[PDB]
């Protein structure tokens, strides 16, 4: 018979994922750890639509990498010490945060480093609803409990950053009129999706070849954040990385 009001230490997990693949790694370089998540506590029974302007209580977490007893690493984030980047004080009870009864909200407010905020969703399990923005749930009485209402678990689901590529050879026009083709390789340590089909380390994601004017070229979503290798498909090759979203890297000079 406890003193203290009623609560619950069974709350929500988030594991984010690349979109694209909807496998538990990042492509490229770029990384499914460090996204960050807004959680707010209120003291009421709300829905989306009536949220009062002050939370009772913010939280901001991250998510960490965890490998599992099977081998697998998950990018997990939840309400906990060990997550937390800012923000308030947990409710703690018995060395464990707990919630007690009203509203919890939770958004990715930081995407992790290479990936977008852009279109981000949850889902509970397979073919379930995407669930996109503010995720809205309560903290309700049943019978002499506390309860958490919906899944205890979600994938968050993230739009890897692309960018494309130009560059030129290195009379008049003797160089650039004439057919020069180059390949486009990953120096990434995790695989690229690139018009369909996965690619690893050192392998050719793309072949271009240089126009009338003498320039080579990519569209602005074909290679995802990452590093790459561009060299004459026969030739001294150019190293150079994509870091923003849609920008053609410029290696024309």
């Amino acid at each position: 018979v406890s003193d203290t009001p009623k609560v619950t230490d069974t709350l929500i997990e988030l594991f984010k994922i690349d979109m694209e693949t909807q496998k538990d790694n990042p492509q490229g370089n770029a990384s499914l750890a460090g996204a960050e998540f807004t959680w707010k506590y209120y003291a009421g029974f709300y829905n989306k639509e009536n949220l009062p302007a002050e939370a009772t209580r913010t939280w901001v977490t991250k998510t960490i990498a965890e490998t599992d007893s099977d081998g697998t690493t998950h990018y997990i984030t939840k309400l906990a010490d060990a997550y937390k980047v800012s923000g308030d004080s947990f409710y703690m009870q018995d060395g464990k945060a707990v919630l007690p009864l009203g509203t919890l909200t939770v958004e990715e407010t930081k995407a992790p480093n290479g990936y977008l905020l852009d279109g981000a969703y949850m889902q509970a399990g397979d073919k379930s609803e995407q669930i996109k923005g503010l995720y809205v749930t309560q903290i309700t009485e049943d019978g002499d409990l506390a309860v958490l209402s919906g899944s205890n678990q979600f994938s968050v689901s993230d739009k890897v950053i692309r960018g494309g590529v130009k560059i030129q050879k290195r009379p008049q026009g003797s160089a650039t009129l004439k057919d020069t083709a180059f390949d486009i390789i990953s120096l990434n340590d995790n695989v690229v999706l690139v018009e369909g089909k996965l690619y690893k380390k050192n392998e050719v994601v793309k072949t271009i070849h240089t126009d009338i004017e003498g320039v080579a070229s990519t569209s602005a979503d074909l290679l995802p954040y990452g590093k790459f290798r561009i060299v004459e498909s026969e030739a001294k090759p150019i190293d150079f990385a994509i870091t923003e979203n849609g920008k053609i890297v410029d290696l024309t000079d």
